Formats: C-alpha cells, structure tokens, sequence
C-alpha cells in the first residue's frame, strides 16, 4: 500500500535512474515517455528536429560520466559516442528491471497541485486520459526546443537556413559556401565538421569562449579532483596544465586569434570540449568573424564591426541553443526559477522535483549529478530526509554554473556517501583529491555495492599519472578550520589530525573553507572619435596578445621592444584580422615598425572597404 505512486516524465537517462531510485526506496515509479523508445536525446529521428548528432561523443572520459553502481564498457574508447550511451542507457534499464514502469507514446500534458496529491493530465487526443500521483519527477530533458534569434533580414534570406537540433552529419555542406553562427560545443563541431567538405566554411561569433579538447595531456580533461578545484583560481589550474602538458595547442590556439581574454574569461568561464575546430581555424580551413552581424541581404550577410558583406551564402546554420523555457509547458503555473529551492525541489512540496535543476553542469558528466538528485529526492519521498530551512531558501539564478565534482561533494555529504569530515577527516581529504569518480559514492551509506571499490579503484589507478602541495595542504589546513575549534579539537584528540595539521588550522581561521551549497555555484561577470576608436582597440589586442597592460604601450615606441614572437605576433594579427576584416600581408611589420605607424595603415585599408 504504502508503495507510494511516482509519475516520471521521461524515459531518458534521468527518467532511467530517477526511477531506479525510486526502486530502491521500494516506492512505485510511473515514467511516461511521450516518444516510443528509452533514450533521450540519444534517440535519432529522420525528420530530427532535435537530438545528438552523429559524431557526437561524450566530452568527459566513462570514469566520471556514469551511474554510481553501473559502470560503461570502454572497449570502443573512453569517450563514448552515441551508440555507446543508448546502449548504456538501455543495459541500466533491463539489469535494474526499468521497462515494465515505462508507458511509451504517452505524453504529460498539465501537473497540477491537488491538496498533497498531484494531478497529471497524460496523452493527446481520445485516448487523454487523468491519473494522481504523491509525486512528479519531471524529467523531460534540455534542447529539444531550438532558439531562433532575430537578425535583421535573416526571415528574408533566399539560402538554407538551418538549426544545429537538426544537425546529422556534414554530407549536407558538400560543395556549398556555409555560414555558422554561434560558438557553443554545436557551432564548434558544426564549423569543424563543415570545413572538410564545404566550398567555403565562414564562422561568426560575438565573444570568445574558453576551448580545451577531450584529453588534456595524458589525462581526460575532467581528471581534476575537487581539492585543485577550491584553490579556486577557477580554471587557473586547467590553464596551467594546458601550457604544461599541451604546449603545442597552446600555440596553435593562441595563433587562431580565438584564446579569450581575461575580461572574456570571467564574462563566461565555462569549460567547453572540442577536439579540432582550433586546428582548422588555425590552418585558415575556417574564416571567423568575431563581431556582430548587422543584417541579412537575401543572399549574403552583412557585419556591423567591420562592415564585411559575405556573398553567395548557401547554407545559414544557426548554432543559437535551445530556448528551454517551453520545455516546461505542462507546468506553465509554475515559476522554476522562484519556487524551486535549489532549482531543484518545489519549496512548498517537494514531491514536485525538477532532476536538471536549472544551471550549467560542467566539469564532469551530467548522468551523475541527475543521479545524485535521484538518490536525494528518493529520500525525501521515504520521508528520512526533511530540507531544512537553508535548503529551501536557495535560488538558482540565470547564467549560473556548477562545478560537478563539487555539487557531488556538497549533496554526498548530505545523503552520507562520503567520510564525515568531523570524525574521519583523512578520509574526507582523500575523497576531495580524487576526480569525480561516480563509484565513490557507493562505499557507504543509502544503497551501497560490495562492487564499487573495485570499480573505484581501476578509476583511482588511471588517476595516479601538477601538485602544488603547498596550496593544496593550505586547502586541507582551511577546510579544517573550518569544521569549528570544538571539532578541531577533537579530531587532534583522537588522533585522526597531526599537530602540525592542527595548529596550522589554529592560524587559518579567517580563511576557513566552508563546504555550503554555492560551493559548487560560478556565477559569470558580466570619424575623428571613430579613428580614435579604432587605435584604442588595436591597443587592447596587442595588449591581450602580449600580456603587457596598455600603460606600457605607446604610439611611437618600435614594436619590436614588445618582445613579440611568431606566436604572440600571429595572434595579434588574426585577432586583428577577425574583428576588423583586414589581412595583413606578410611585410606590414617590416615597413610599419611603430603602433602608430601600423594603426595610421591599418585604419586606412580599413576605410578602402566599407567601414563601420
Ligand atoms: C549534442 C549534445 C551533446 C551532448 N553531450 C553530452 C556529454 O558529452 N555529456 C553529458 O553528460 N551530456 C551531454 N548532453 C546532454 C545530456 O547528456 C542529456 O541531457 C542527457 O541525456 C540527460 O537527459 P535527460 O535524462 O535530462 O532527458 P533527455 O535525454 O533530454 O530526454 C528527456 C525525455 O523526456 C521525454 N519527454 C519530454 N517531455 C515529455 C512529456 N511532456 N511527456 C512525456 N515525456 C516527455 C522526451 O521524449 C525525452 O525522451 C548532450 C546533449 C546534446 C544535445
Ligand atoms: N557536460 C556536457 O558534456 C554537456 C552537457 C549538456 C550539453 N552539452 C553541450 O551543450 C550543447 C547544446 O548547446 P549549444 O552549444 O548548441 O548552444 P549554446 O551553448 O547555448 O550556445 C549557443 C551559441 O549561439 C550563439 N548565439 C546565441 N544567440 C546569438 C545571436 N543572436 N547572434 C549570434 N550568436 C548567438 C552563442 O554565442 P554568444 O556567446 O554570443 O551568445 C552561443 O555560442 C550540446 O552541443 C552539448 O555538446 C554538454
């Protein structure tokens, strides 16, 4: 009886663990799938309007982008592509016994609050029918719904004007002159894939994003524990082991024109996987235009920067997203951003829960962290797990990040998976220095598997393979500080704590680390005057290239103090070259030798085409 009665919206990977959650807590999952097979967005149609592509992988290694208690067959490779994953996603439903709960060709149409009872309004037309439930896991997914922008004239253009939701493969560009717009890992992959078989392949974007393949080093990108990522100096780290371990991608990367500056960093510090777009920019493969474009001609596109019309477009593809608003129509009353504490729960009934929450999952796999919300909201629904009055009052707010392995940590702790920090601190220390390795979350507490150390161990040994001790055993002595001078005490008691450990926390008290909630939380931040403009922003990209502030950079000093090298001077050019659309041919510094020199020809050639 008590079984209590769960409607899951969705048959995709968090429909799949939300009800195997659910399974756990011996309550009753209803998932309604309003397609005719389990799989998500890994399910391909032939009229796609939405749904991976197909080159589509995985951006972050099988070690960190899997279930708990389910771990993915690498025979085929680290990175799974798109028949890996519905595979997986298919071997979890039938071990975990998910297909008798899952009613396909059944689409929610309307959840409405009915006393402590829920209200679903499930199929179309005569075959409409209404049940209740005790909860609605709402788990129907992003990106489904693309997001077209208006651009001047794009409504007028006479080419074919694509979405990438439709995307499949690149055979579509073969012999065309392509123009795609916008720099999400889509228009990254799009842009790459088209420049090996368009005519002409051009890339317009409005802001420069932070790029990293798949490996970096000898190491998946998404191998860094979250000890290195509470020195914080987000992404500090990353760069570093870029510059140390990729060498030649740094420079390559720098000579595209596409590293971002700082104030670009900061605006969107979001780590986006790409393995080749920068290679083929590089090679001149692609042409970029970082700028904004000011309308459409009805076969060509027209820039507001540099006043460039492309012609003879064929193909638009418009990389834009998804606007994933519309995605939550059966629950239109509703407003997620203020009243889901957390993005995540209801705030006056959680039995409403919301599995993606409503921020930016980087770092590691999103599976995971959809887990971590099943395992959670199979609690609340047992009725062991109560949110507290801190819980219910968060908000997640528009443009947020969260840092995965962190969001793991914080919610492990909450449920128990993790070693208490209070009582078993070296554990603690050693659970934050090892990437996110699902199959730690197995050990202890809610649902263990006698398995998971083995599996976790195998992840732990690919890890082994920089340090910075000294700022990391500074996270361990602020961590500790943290926990309060009555827990410092007694983990030095009873020994779990070296006195050097202990009095070093003694001194770190006004930078005490306390895991919260927004640890896992980044939030971003952000003709005489036209030919002073135009100096002035050449300044700043020869002050992003070189690493030197403007200060130092004078109209009449020789550019050849700068200390400029093949890398930093090819970036400066093609960053020149992508905001303004001038080439700069392969004498200009050996006739123009000073800035003033060089902006004065520049802004010349400049007016020689069409500017502003
Ligand atoms: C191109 C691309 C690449 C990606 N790469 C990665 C990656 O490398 N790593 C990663 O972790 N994630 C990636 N993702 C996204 C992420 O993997 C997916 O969101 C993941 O499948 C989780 O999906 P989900 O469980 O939220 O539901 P989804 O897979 O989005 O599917 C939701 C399901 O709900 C159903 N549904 C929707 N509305 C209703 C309704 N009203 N009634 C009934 N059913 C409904 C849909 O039919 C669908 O089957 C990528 C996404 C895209 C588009
Ligand atoms: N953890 C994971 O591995 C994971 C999980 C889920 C999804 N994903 C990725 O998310 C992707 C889906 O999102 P997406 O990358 O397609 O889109 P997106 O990240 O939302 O970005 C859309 C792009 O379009 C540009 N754009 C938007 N409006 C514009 C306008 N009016 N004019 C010009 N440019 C505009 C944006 O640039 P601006 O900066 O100028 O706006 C942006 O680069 C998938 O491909 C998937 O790879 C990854």
């Amino acid at each position: 009886r008590t079984k209590k009665r769960i409607c899951i919206i969705g048959a995709g990977p968090a429909g799949l663990v939300m009800a195997k959650s659910l399974l756990e807590e011996g309550h009753e999952p209803v998932i309604y799938e309003t397609e005719s097979v389990l799989g998500g967005i890994w399910n391909i149609k032939a009229d796609k309007t939405a749904g991976v592509y197909n080159s589509t992988r995985f951006q972050n290694s099988a070690d960190t982008s899997f279930f708990s208690d389910f771990p993915a067959d690498t025979t085929d490779g680290f990175f799974l592509g798109v028949d890996q994953v519905r595979a997986y996603l298919q071997a979890y439903a039938s071990r975990f016994d998910i297909h008798q709960y899952i009613h396909y060709n059944s689409k929610i149409i309307a959840v409405t609050e009915h006393g402590d009872q829920w209200k679903v309004d499930i199929g179309e037309g005569d075959q409409q029918q209404t049940r209740y439930f005790d909860g609605v896991a709402m788990c129907h997914g992003r990106y489904k719904h693309p997001f077209i922008p208006t651009i001047p004239g794009l409504d007028q253009f006479q080419g074919e004007v694509l979405h990438s939701g439709q995307y499949y493969d690149n055979r579509i560009f073969a012999g065309k002159r392509v123009l795609v717009i916008g720099n999400g890992v889509s228009g990254m992959d799009i842009a790459e894939e088209a420049s090996h078989v368009a005519s002409a392949v051009f890339w317009s974007m409005r802001s420069l994003r932070l790029v990293l393949p798949r490996m970096v080093g000898y190491l998946p990108n998404d191998f860094i524990s979250p000890a290195n990522l509470l020195i914080s100096k987000d992404n500090s780290i990353i760069m570093e082991r870029l510059k140390n371990s990729m060498p030649e991608y740094y420079e390559c990367y720098q000579k595209s024109g596409l590293f971002p500056s700082l104030e670009d960093f900061r605006a969107n510090p979001f780590v986006h996987i790409n393995d080749g777009v920068i290679q083929r920019v590089a090679e001149g493969a692609i042409q970029t235009h970082v700028e904004d474009i000011e309308r459409f001609t009805g076969r060509g596109c027209i820039f507001s920067a540099s006043g460039t019309h492309i012609e003879n477009i064929d193909m638009v593809v418009l990389c834009t997203g998804y606007d994933n608003s519309q995605s939550f129509d059966y629950v239109k009353q509703f407003s997620m951003r203020d009243d889901f504490a957390m993005g995540l729960f209801y705030r006056q009934n959680p039995s409403l829960v919301n599995t993606y929450g409503l921020q930016n999952v980087g770092t590691t796999g999103t599976l995971p962290y959809l887990e971590m919300v099943a395992r959670w909201y199979a609690q609340i629904i047992s009725g062991n797990y109560t949110l507290d009055a801190e819980e219910l009052n968060h908000r997640a707010g528009e443009g947020e990040i969260v840092v995965a392995p962190l969001a793991n940590v914080i919610m492990g702790l909450k449920l128990g998976l993790l070693p208490d920090p209070k009582t078993e601190f070296q554990a603690f220390w050693r659970c934050l220095n090892y990437p996110s390795f699902p199959p730690m979350y197995r050990l202890r507490g809610p649902h263990a598997d006698p398995q998971a150390q083995s599996v976790l161990s195998r992840s732990v040994q690919r890890s082994l393979i920089g340090e910075h001790d000294s700022q990391l055993q500074t996270v361990k002595h602020r961590l500790l500080a943290g926990l309060g001078e009555e827990v410092m005490q007694a983990l030095l008691a009873r020994q779990e704590i070296s006195q050097e450990e202990y009095l070093q926390a003694q001194r770190c008290g006004e930078n005490a680390i306390v895991l919260s909630w927004d640890t896992q939380v980044i939030r971003p931040v952000k003709d005489r005057l036209a030919e002073e403009a135009f100096q002035q922003r050449i300044t700043e990209l020869m002050s992003q290239t070189l690493k030197l502030d403007v200060g130092q950079i004078t109209a009449d000093r020789h550019l050849s103090d700068y200390g400029f090298s093949s890398v930093t001077l090819t970036a400066f050019s093609r960053k020149i070259t992508d905001e303004y659309n001038i080439r700069l041919q392969p004498f200009v510094f050996l006739e123009y030798t000073t800035l003033k020199a060089l902006t004065d020809f520049l802004y010349r050639k400049w007016s020689e085409q069409q500017p502003a």
